[PDB]
RNA sequence: AGGAUCAGGAAUCGUCACUCUUUGACUCUUCAAAAGAGCCACUGAAUCCAACUUGGUUGAUGAGUCCCAUAACCUUUGUACCCAGUGAGAAACCGUAUGGCGCGAUGAUCUACCCAUGGGUGGGUACAAAUGGCAGUCUGACAAGU
């Protein structure tokens, strides 16, 4: 416990009169240290479509996918850029599967698996739609939910299809994989998120999450609380460990396009022109219920921790850097990294992921993970069963 | 009982550098062109002539010192060799009872042609040497900067 060398950043009001959420990002960029203040990027690439964002599980490479033709893998911290592909088919998402050397893009029809340089490795005959393209490196399993009812699991270690699960739910409106559990979460128009394992052809458990369609879903690091948003201007705080929505934030001004969860407990809600993050909102009490406005400054009622409004955009998606305190918000013209104080964890474990990794360390670690892949039957509702 | 498909056999390392090779990108680029998201304007840079400046036939520029003119390769004139080696063969007595260089392995013996073992011609090989060949003592008018 005392070996833990680095401690989180904080944000403190210092008055009741002074307010926490009112800080702006140019105002933040004054006091943050120079490399960390400079780690906020403004990539306005206004020519192509709205931009999809994903950092790798280590923050070392950023992958972006504009809706029209852009596919871009930068070695994000440095000036290096690996991939810049212009496919005139339209794309939806992308993820690095194992390392920055191999990634996968979610196109109009077919998923593509791709080299760092931008070369074509593997076009999938299957995956005939691809809306959410997500990965779990602990099974080496690219799990993809298109606009189809089905859900496809490709084991890119072997390079073969594991399984394909028809939901009977229709087009997938959301998918968030569980880091702690590797159960997949699919969200559809009935207000229903289904938990999934590749073995079980019926879902593990269905959840009538909200009314209307599922806008998005996002899961804790601990796998305890998953924050779900419907298109009904509502966001539920599901505690998966006992399958209860802790708080039901009703009547947003606009339904959130996405939700995202940091490591230390931050929650990101992006209505699209606005991005708003709460601190410690996932806890058990309804005092920790995330609320927009606490009248009278009552400590029980909970205000948002950090706010932002995008002027000329309706942003697409967002994702924290997993070890740093920023979050990449993909807007129509591009990418902002909005600086949080305490979102990411300060003390990573190198033996799990390496944010500072040599290429020789990388090819050691890749072989280490491929030795430690699990075959797909081990995806279960509990890791420990 | 012997062989080939799905126990007679070394290989369990959380990488640091260094070098080498390899392919790929890359600014370019020849094969060798051809096509040009086209037009204005603003502004910048570069080049070329004119111009001007400074320096210059009291010499500006151009220039394969070293690959050695300090030579190479010969050519003629004076010497050392060999078709150093050969190695057992060369010449017929003795001061005042007694004493020896009287050879010689530890070396006796020699150093392709004609002429009765006297002399040399011819070729290869090496050097000294050349005021010998091969092998005939630079340019000279712009340059450079804006």
């Amino acid at each position: 416990d005392y070996l833990l060398p680095e401690s989180n950043g904080y944000l403190e009001p210092e008055n009741e009169l002074e307010k926490t959420f009112k800080v702006q990002q140019s105002e933040i960029k004054s006091s943050v240290d120079v490399s960390t203040a400079n780690k906020a990027l403004d990539l306005s690439l206004k020519e192509f479509g709205p931009y999809h964002i994903k950092y790798a599980k280590n923050g070392t490479h950023l992958l972006i996918t504009g809706r029209k033709g852009h596919v871009a893998s930068m070695d994000w911290r440095k000036g290096q850029l690996r991939a810049e592909l212009f496919l005139n088919e339209t794309c939806h998402s992308a993820t690095y599967l194992q390392n920055e050397q191999y990634f996968a893009v979610a196109q109009k029809k077919y998923t593509f698996i791709y080299d760092h340089e931008g070369t074509e490795l593997h076009r999938l005959k299957q995956h005939i739609e691809a809306r959410h393209l997500d990965f779990l490196p602990y099974h080496y399993l690219l799990v993809t939910a298109g606009e189809t009812g089905w859900l496809k699991y490709h084991d890119v270690s072997t390079g073969q299809l594991v399984s394909e699960l028809r939901t009977k739910a229709g087009p997938t409106m959301a998918m968030a994989q569980n880091p702690w559990n590797a159960v997949m979460h699919l969200g559809h128009s009935n207000g229903t998120v289904s938990l999934w394992s590749p073995s079980m052809p019926e879902p593990l458990v269905k959840l009538l999450s909200a009314r209307g369609p599922v806008n998005s879903i996002a899961i804790d690091r601990s796998g305890y609380y998953m924050a779900t948003t419907g298109a009904d201007r509502s966001m539920k705080i599901w505690d998966i460990r006992n399958f209860k929505q802790l708080h039901s934030v009703e009547s947003l001004p606009t339904p959130g396009t996405n939700v995202s969860i940091s490591d230390t407990g931050l929650l990101a809600l992006s209505r699209g022109p606005h991005v708003t993050l709460w601190k410690d909102a996932l806890k058990l009490s309804g005092d920790s219920k995330p609320c927009f406005g606490s009248m009278g400054g009552n400590p029980h009622r909970n205000t948002p921790y950090m706010s932002h409004l995008f002027a000329g955009n309706k942003v697409e998606n967002l994702g924290f850097v997993p070890f740093e305190d920023l979050l990449g918000v993909g807007h129509q013209t591009g990418i902002t990294n909005l600086i949080v104080p305490g979102a990411g964890e300060a003390n990573y474990d190198a033996l799990e992921l390496n944010p500072f990794e040599t290429k020789k360390q990388r090819q050691e670690q890749e072989v280490r993970t491929l030795l430690n892949k699990l075959p797909a039957d081990t995806i279960t509702l509990d890791p420990n069963s």
